[PDB]
C-alpha cells in the first residue's frame, strides 16, 4: 500500500513510529504537512498538489490533525476521502470529536455514562449554573475550539462563581462538571482499533495533585480493565464513528464515566506501558479494511 | 406556536420581522442570545437556562447563527433538537453550510455549476496553484473561518501571485476563482423555502467596479437553487449565482439569509412564508 | 482655539462632554476617529487627511486612545505632535501608560508604593513564582495588551496554581498581586490635571460611587504617579492599605462619566481649561 | 563576564554563533527563553527567577526579542536594565524599532532619506491617500504589530485602491511607500555595532521580482558602500538610539533611502557572505563599554 499521513511534525513520536510500522510491513509511507497541501475542487479530475507536484496513487490516509485553528486540515482529509482514498477515520467523525460541546451532547444522548455537566459561554446567573450541577466541588475547564485549555477545582460555589466570572472576561466557552473524589486523580486511558480495546493504562497525579495526564509529572501504569470498562470505550467511539480512538475514562461510585474521546490519541505513553506495536496494528487494520 | 429566535441583535430588521411576522399570526416569539444561555446536558431531564429561569414548551426554532467563532451557538441550537424543539435548519446542515471550503467540496462533488476554484494556506509552489485554475485573471478571498472577508480581482498572473502571498502571511485559509467577466459584476440572489425559490433579485456594482433590481429567473437557475439548498440539507436558504456563459455558476449558499435587501426590492413576505412554513412542517 | 478631540467612538459621554466644554468656551471642537486619519510623513510638508479633506490648522489635540490593538493611535497623535499641535498627554507618556507592566516597573524603580507584585507567561515552577510574592492569598490578573481583562482572588496556594496553569493555556501575560483585605473592595479614583487632584471618589463592590476626603499622602501619591509617567491629565487608582496609599493603574484618558456624576464637577471644563493656559503662544 | 542572551530558539544561527564567541573569549554565557522568566517587582531586592532558581550575577545581556506579541520579552529586558545588568541595546530603543509606524516617522523627522510614504487603517477617500504619495507605482505592506506580513507592487491606481480595500477588510495597518524601481530589486544591509558600520552586503531578487529577501531565492554579495551610506546607516540607528542594528538602504537618484532599522539582525546572511567574526564583534563591544 501507499499511505499518506497527515501530521504537522513528522519527527514527533507517534508520526516516526507510523512510518516504520508502515515501512516494515513493506508499504510506502508519506509525511504531508497539510498546510502546505494545496488543491483544485471539481467533479472529474479533482487535484491534490504538494511542493510543485501531484499527490498520487495514495490507497490510504492517518489523519493525525492538530488542535489547531485548523479547518483546512479536514478540507484535505476531506479531498482525500472524495479522490477514493481510505481513511483511518473519516472526516465527519474527527469534525464530531473535536468539537469537545458537540462530543459529550452526542454521548449523553446515546446514554454513555458521563459525570454531570454543564455549559456556558456569557451566563447572566452562574449561582443558577452551578446549582444545576449539583452544587460545589466543581471542575471547571475552558475550551479553545479543541483544547481543553485550563482546569481549575472548585471547592466552594464562592470559587466556582469567582473563576466562572473570570474565565467569562476572556470570552471563551465554560464547562462546568461534577468532581468525583473517588477516582483520586486517576484515569484509565482505553485504545481503541475497529472493535477491540487492544491496550490500555492507568495515569496517577502527582502526590498532592488531582490533574491525572501523562505529560505534567504523572506516573503510566498497566491495569486490568472491567468487561463494562471495554464495552463503554467501544461504544463510545461507536457513537463517534471513529475506528481507531483513545477514550479516556473514570472509575466512579456510579460506574465507569468517559472524560474524553480523542481521534488520533498519542502513541508514546501506551506504547512505553505495554510493550505493544500499537502503531503496528493500526497499519495492521487498514490492511484489512482498506479492500 | 411557540418560537425561538436564536440571534445576537433582537434590533437588526431580519429579527425584528420574523418576531413581527409570528405576532401578526398568532405565535409567542422569544428571542434567545445563544451565549446568555447555559444548559446541562443529560438522557432523562436535559435543560437549557437563560437569565435564571429555564425555557420550556417551545415547538420550532429558528437559528439565526453569526458567522463569529461560535461552536457554542450550534450546541444551543443542538439542545433545542434532542429535546424535540423543530429547527427551520438542522445543525447538521448549518455546519456544512458555515465551512465554506466544505460547502464547495460538496456541491462540486454532486456536480453543481460552480467557478474553477482552488485552495491553499502556506504553498511552497505559488505558480503550480495559479496553472491549476487555468491561471489569470483570477479572484482571491481571504476566509475567517465562516467569513469572506477580503476579495482582490488579479489580472496578472503577477499579482495574483504577489496578493496571495500578502494573505499567506496573515496566516488565513486562501480561496483562488476563475473570474468571470460576462456577468458584469451581478449575480443573482435566489431565496429557497422548503423545495420553492419563493423571491429573487440581480445584485449590480457601481459604474466601474466588479443597487438591488427585480428580475425573472430561468428553469436552469431555479432548479439549481432548489438543488444547491437540498445538497446542504438546509430547508432555508438564500443561493447566489452567476449568469456564466456555461450556465448558472453558485458562488455561495447561505444558512441564515438577510431580508432587508429581498423584502425592499419584491415587497413580499418573505418572513411570514417562513413562519408559514414552520406552521406546516412543525 | 481650535482643538482635535481623537476619539475611537464620538458618541461616549466622555468625547461628547468635551466638545460641549470647548464650544462652550468658544473653541471651534472636531472629533477624530484616528482610523479614518491617512498622512503621509514627510520633513518639509508633512499632511494628515480626513473623509478626502486636510487637518490644518489645529491648535491642540486631546488623545482618547482606547485599550485597542492600536500602534495606529499613537502615530496619528505624534503626527500631530510633530506638526507643532499641542497634546493634552505627549504620545511618549501614553505608551507608558497602556504598557501595564512597564508602567508598573517605571513607578516601582521611582519607589511609589504598589502592592507586592509579580509577572509570568511560561513560568515552569509556578510554587516558586507564588513564594516570590510572599504566598496566598494572591490576586491574579490576565492582561490582553492594555486591558487586565479578567481577575480572580485565590485563597490558597493549591487554587493560585491550578488558575495560573489555565492562564497559562491561554498564552496571555500574567500578573500575581499580593491581596489588600483591609481595602474592602473599595479604591480611591484620583482625577489628576497638571499640579493638582482636581475631583476624587470612592468605588465600592457589591457597585456605588460616592464622594470622599483623600489624605495629603494620597492627594501626593496621585501627583508623583502621573509626574513619574509623564502624563498632564491621568486617572490614578489607589487602595488605603495598614502600610499607606497604593497605586493600581494609572490611565492617560480616563473615563468622565463616573467622576462627574458623583461630583458635579466640570471636570471636561477644567481640561480645557488646562489646554488654554498650557496650549501658550 | 556573566553575559545572558534572551532568545526564544538557543539552536538558531545567530544564537549559536553569540554563545560560541562568548565561551572562546572566556566569557560565560546562558540562553534564557524571556517567556520562562518570570520576576518579583520591587525598590528593594528585585529577583528574575528561571526554572525554580534565581537569575544573578549578569554583567550584561544582549536581547535577541523576536517579532511576537511579545510586551513580556521587553519587560525581562527591563528588569535586568533595572536590576544594573548592561543591555547590548536598551529596551526604550528596541520598542522604537519594532513599531514600524513610530520608527519611520522619527527618521522622517530627522531628516533620514525616505522613499515617500503613506499611512492609513481605515480611510474613506482611498484615491486620496494614493495622490498623497505621488500615484503609482506604489508597494504596499500590511503590518501585524512588528512583522511586514504582506508586500505587494501595484503598477496602477486601480490595483493599488483594490489591494488596499482587501486589506482594509482585515483591520490591519496599511503603509503604501514610493516605489523605487532604480533599485533594480537590490537593497544594501549595513550592520551597525557602536559608531561603525563593521560588514556590509548587497542583497539581490531573481531574474524578474523585485523582493531583494534573502530566503526567497536571493544572492548577498561583497559591496563597498559609500561615505554617504556609511552615514546614514550609523544616523538611522544613533536616532533610534540602537548600539548594535542592521539598515537596510536603497540607492535612489536622490541618494541613500533607509527601509528598515532591524534592532536584532540576523548573522548567518552577514557572516557567510563577508566571513567576518561579526558575533566576535558584538562580544567585544559589551567588553569595552560594559
Ligand atoms: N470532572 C472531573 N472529575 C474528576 N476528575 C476530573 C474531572 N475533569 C478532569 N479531571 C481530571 O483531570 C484529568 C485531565 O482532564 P481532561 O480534561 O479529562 O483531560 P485533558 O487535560 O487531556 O484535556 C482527567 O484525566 C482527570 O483525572
Ligand atoms: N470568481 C468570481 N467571478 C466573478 N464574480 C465574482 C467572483 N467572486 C466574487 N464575485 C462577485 O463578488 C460578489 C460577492 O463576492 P464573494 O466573495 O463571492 O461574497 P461576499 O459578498 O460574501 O464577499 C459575487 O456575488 C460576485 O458578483
Ligand atoms: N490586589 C487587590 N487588592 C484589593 N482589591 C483589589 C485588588 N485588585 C483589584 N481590587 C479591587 O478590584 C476593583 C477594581 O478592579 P480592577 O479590574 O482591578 O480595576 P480597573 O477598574 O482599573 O480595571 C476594586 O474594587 C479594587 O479594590
Ligand atoms: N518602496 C520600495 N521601493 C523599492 N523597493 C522596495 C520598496 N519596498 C520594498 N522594496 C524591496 O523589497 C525588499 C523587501 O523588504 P520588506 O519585505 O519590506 O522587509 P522585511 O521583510 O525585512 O520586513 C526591500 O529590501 C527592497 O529591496
Amino acid at each position: 500500500m501507499k499511505i499518506a499521513v497527515l501530521s504537522r511534525n513528522p519527527r514527533l513520536y507517534s508520526t516516526r513510529r507510523l512510518v516504520e510500522a508502515g515501512i516494515e510491513r513493506g508499504h510506502e509511507m508519506v509525511v504531508i504537512d497539510t498546510l502546505r497541501a494545496y488543491m483544485n475542487i471539481a467533479s472529474h479530475k479533482p487535484q491534490i498538489h504538494y511542493r510543485g507536484k501531484p499527490l498520487e496513487g495514495f490507497d490510504a490516509v492517518i489523519p493525525r490533525i492538530g488542535a489547531s485553528v485548523t479547518f483546512y486540515g479536514c478540507a484535505v482529509l476531506r479531498q482525500f476521502e472524495m479522490m477514493g482514498v481510505f481513511p483511518l477515520n473519516e472526516s465527519v467523525a474527527i469534525a464530531r470529536s473535536r468539537d469537545k460541546l458537540r462530543s459529550l451532547q452526542l454521548l449523553s444522548r446515546r446514554g454513555i455514562g458521563l459525570p454531570v455537566t454543564g455549559f456556558a459561554h456569557s451566563p447572566d446567573d452562574i449561582p443558577d449554573l452551578i446549582q444545576m450541577v449539583n452544587g460545589a466541588p466543581l471542575v471547571i475547564k475552558v475550551l479553545e475550539g479543541t483544547q481543553g485549555i485550563g482546569v481549575v477545582l472548585c471547592e466552594t460555589a464562592t470559587a466556582a462563581e469567582s473563576v466562572i466570572e473570570a474565565f467569562m472576561g476572556l470570552k471563551q466557552d465554560i464547562m462546568v462538571q461534577e468532581y468525583i473524589k473517588e477516582a483520586g486523580g486517576a484515569d484509565i486511558r482505553c485504545f481503541v482499533v475497529g472493535d477491540k480495546v487492544i491496550a490500555s493504562m492507568k495515569r496517577q497525579a502527582k502526590p498532592g495533585e488531582f490533574r491525572s495526564n501523562l505529560h505534567r509529572g504523572g506516573s503510566a501504569s498497566l491495569i486490568k480493565i472491567t468487561p463494562e470498562e471495554r464495552m463503554t470505550a467501544l461504544r463510545a467511539a461507536k457513537v463517534m464513528g471513529l475506528s481507531v480512538a483513545g477514550v479516556d475514562i473514570l472509575r466512579s461510585n456510579h460506574g465507569p464515566l468517559v472524560m474524553e474521546v480523542n481521534s488520533s490519541p498519542g502513541l508514546e505513553g501506551i506504547e512505553v506501558t505495554t510493550s505493544k506495536d500499537v502503531a503496528g496494528m493500526i497499519i495492521e487494520y487498514l490492511e484489512k479494511n482498506s479492500g
